[PDB]
């Protein structure tokens, strides 16, 4: 399986041994200042859990797991 990442280039990679799900982490606090929205991709054996003001997404394919938001204007 694989999974998109958050920076720039973001490309689809193969996990480590033992994962096999993506997670998508949005968010927006400090560097959301304006319109700077942040969001943490990885990868994990299991779907992961988050709080109130912070929200993740599960899925088993990169094509699931990409950025929110292609590139900025």
């Amino acid at each position: 399986i694989t999974c998109y990442k958050t920076p720039i280039p973001i490309t689809s990679e193969t996990c480590a041994p033992g994962q096999n799900l993506c997670y998508t982490k949005t968010w927006c606090d400090a560097w959301c200042g304006s319109r700077g929205k942040v969001i943490e991709l990885g990868c994990a054996a299991t779907c992961p859990t988050v709080e109130s003001y912070q929200d993740i997404k599960c899925c088993s394919t990169d094509d699931c797991n990409p950025h929110p938001k292609q590139k900025r204007p």
